[PDB]
């Protein structure tokens, strides 16, 4: 079908991209970066996240594939030496699709903005103390004081979430995971401490206590939001679809990245 | 239907148990501790775990309810002052049932024993260094050296799992969670560090490296197993059923036990 | 001798301050906020840190005392109801002095600025990834990637340091403690993980890898530093002196703040 | 002077030991394993700990040296290829000595036993729940419930202590460090969480609450102690002395073992 290729933009990735486009030229395949059905990302996980956000409006019409020009990625999990075999199998089609859960972030003001994250969304203070009330399904759960909070998708769990002590979750689980950044706990201040894992349909809302300005991140994007009344998290109805050409199990990808490769 | 009541065995719990049996005497309800359809446990979570293991062969024919004579429990989540209202509503029936996932542990030797856990199963060494190979769905994932490992159900996540840094998981998620106890990590030895969350149908197998004797726990029961060839973990096909009489959400129960009550 | 009193500036603290000044009026004591020998801080630990930084140039000529108008402080460890007894004993003098270690931070550019911290100094990135080389006594120890680093004095250990997993250290130990904020560790990136405790005379230097802009904090003060070549940490030669009027051991103060009071 | 050599007992270590004894035969050096002044340990850190405990009664008359036949050790920090140069320099003498702090453990019953640890002493329960009262300098600090507690020397901090989240402390600091093993913290149970670092002269006492049987370890030795009334920890007056032949800084040894070598 229609396809496009994004590149990290270094010499290696651009050449690999030109070679695949030449290869695709020998099949019924049209290059179209407006309405692709296949999006190939050549670079690291940073490049793959950008590809995801470039096409987040057509997630259900796109299958993603990632090629790693440097080290193994979690999203960019094919090697370059296999580009030609990838060209071949993508051209024929008939490939299986694999779907991972995504996170919906809603920011309400005194309008409303919604974002989709593939890894995570984080909340930190503008320039002072961070204090927020955490409300779960309309029930007040804790008053959080500390550096910030992180809400991760399952495939996000190997990223920022892991650095904050979160658990690694297989991406077939439709869930989101909330971790703390440097929480204060003394006689007067009290948080759960532990990461929290939420199923689909649960809503976690962060509400300002004093300061209403916050730094909010979604994957790579970080934006100062002013006059915030609420930040809301829930597992998205939308999913990201990967074109699958061979078996590469999530736990093997974890082993290869963290234990040994 | 037929019901029974277990007691922690202190003065408070026994009296409460005698009072409920007297109350049940005013309805069509037969006391039968052989084939009950309702099992009321009066005591702490320790008492409730024993009630679960007393009837683990008839899980699909029993609905459990727990009354806490001391502090709030996660399983024993009704107060004693409400015993009479509980008598009433249990007698009529028509109550809703709530189901939580369980963990299947299989121990293989050079026969085979299987256990069901409501909280967790743990593995530690007999008397020396603990070294085991962790294999996930037949893929070698890590060689673990340290004090031990813990595999938790979702309702188990607030117990031993929490103490070991694991995440708290809503019990509607069909999953198990593996946490490390004091893992060694240096130049030569390497584990994932992070807790790992597994969906239904994934199989985690622990295999001996040198010593084949291990201390294996399942909830309260701890047994030295000799001549072990494998310990296997998977989400059970079986579930524990709770009689539900009012709303008491899992996250509110977490708040009440860990943040404030 | 000469004394001054700083206030949190709320109604309670100002009144208490006016009452102590009236009380001091009945002894040979002169109010002088230029060259005091006694500095009384009335408020929380935030107020006490400001008092410390107001007089950091005359540390060896000043004995500090803190009164807590709200909850117990670590520095502001006297109750208000005891103000009059404090007036009395401070007036006579002959009190013992207690000394705690401080941290020296040196920031070098392409000039040089030095700061003194009572709690800690932290380093975070301006707006992008944080990557720094950590050099200990001229030996390259690790390349750190993550959110930031924190260097704590012993009395600082109960503050930000504690939130980041650091150990609590008795303040009679002349040392500083380095903790990580959200370090990345995978196949390619590698940090020690654990907090590190350094004795007097050891020098820890942070050196930029790519970006040379950093957010540097010292206690309450947070400043964006541009064109940084090095951040250097060492236990200061200077100490903060407390006027001691009764026994209140550090570990009891830890118990009272974190376990129960 | 008089010297002896202990071996791990594998083929490599025994041969290396025979070669050094032959080499020492060309100098004024007498082999004496009763009253040596130099103790050479050839093997891992396990072998070196045994050498330490073999001669713990003559610590002030002995200088230790460790050769690693396998991977780098923290105590056994010389390579085998340098045995001959070690022979040479040890024979002449005039070498500098380096001293590390040790931990004194006292166990009181309803007599009294004292032990010296080079790494750590740990306390765990015999077979049930572990509950102990932690008393610091006669002040009740916390009631600890969980798996156990670990008290580490500074050179011990890179061992068991590190696995439990403790800080790594330079061995020139005369201190001991207490870490928790799987502490329970809920509404009803409360521990400090954080590792605690104690200076010389502070006394930490563990006192039984219910069960008075405990598994107590000191380095490699693990013993079930019955009828325990108290376990007492303090920095020892005794020190272990190392023969120093070249510079190998503690932090470089940490880097080489944990970051890269
Ligand atoms: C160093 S900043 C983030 C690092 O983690 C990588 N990363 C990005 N997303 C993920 C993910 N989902 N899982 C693991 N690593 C990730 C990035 O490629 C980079 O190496
Ligand atoms: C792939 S580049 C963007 C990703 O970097 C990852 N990241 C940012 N900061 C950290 C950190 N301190 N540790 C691990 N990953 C991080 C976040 O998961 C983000 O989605
Ligand atoms: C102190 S040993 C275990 C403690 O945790 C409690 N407990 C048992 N099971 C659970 C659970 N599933 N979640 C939280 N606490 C539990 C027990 O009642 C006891 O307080
Ligand atoms: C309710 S009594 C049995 C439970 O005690 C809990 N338990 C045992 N040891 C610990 C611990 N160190 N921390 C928290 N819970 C524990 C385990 O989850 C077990 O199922
Ligand atoms: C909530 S931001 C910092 C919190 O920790 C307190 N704090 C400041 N310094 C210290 C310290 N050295 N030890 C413990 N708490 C501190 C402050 O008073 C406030 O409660
Ligand atoms: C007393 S107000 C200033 C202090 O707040 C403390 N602080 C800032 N952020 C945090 C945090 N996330 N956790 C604990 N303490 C903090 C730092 O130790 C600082 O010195
Ligand atoms: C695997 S059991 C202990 C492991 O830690 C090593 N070890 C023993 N003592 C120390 C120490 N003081 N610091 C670091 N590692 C140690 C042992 O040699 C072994 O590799
Ligand atoms: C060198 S062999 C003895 C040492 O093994 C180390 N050890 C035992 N168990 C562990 C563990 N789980 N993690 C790290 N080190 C350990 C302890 O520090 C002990 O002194």
């Amino acid at each position: 079908m229609k396809y496009m290729i994004t590149s990290k933009g270094d010499e290696k990735s651009d050449l690999l991209r030109l070679n695949m486009i030449a290869g695709f030229g020998e099949y019924d395949m049209e290059y179209d970066d407006v309405e692709p059905e296949i999006v190939i990302s050549i670079g690291g996980d940073g490049t793959f996240l950008s590809a995801f956000h470039q096409y987040e409006e057509r997630l259900d019409e796109i299958a993603f594939i990632g090629i790693h020009t440097g080290h193994l990625g979690f999203y960019a999990d094919w090697r370059p030496a296999e580009a030609d075999k990838l060209v071949k199998l993508l051209a024929k089609g008939e490939y299986q699709k694999v779907s991972y859960p995504l996170l919906k972030t809603t920011v309400k003001y005194g309008k409303e903005a919604t974002y989709l994250a593939l890894n995570e969304s984080t909340v930190k203070s503008s320039g002072g103390p961070f204090v927020v009330d955490v409300v779960i399904n309309d029930i007040h759960f804790e008053r959080f004081r500390g550096d910030g909070l992180c809400m991760s998708t399952p495939s996000g769990t190997t990223a920022y979430n892991k650095s904050l002590g979160g658990a690694l979750m297989h991406p077939s689980i439709e869930a989101m995971q909330l971790t703390e950044m440097a929480s204060i706990n003394n006689r007067v201040y009290r948080t759960i401490g532990s990461p929290l894992v939420f199923p689909k349909h649960h809503v976690v809302s962060l509400q300002p206590v004093n300061d209403k300005d916050f730094q909010i991140s979604v994957d790579h994007l970080s934006i100062l939001h002013r006059d915030v009344q609420e930040i809301r998290y829930e597992v998205s109805a939308k999913k990201i679809h990967f074109a699958r050409f061979r078996s590469f199990p999530f736990w093997r990808r974890v082993h290869d990245s963290f234990i040994e490769d």
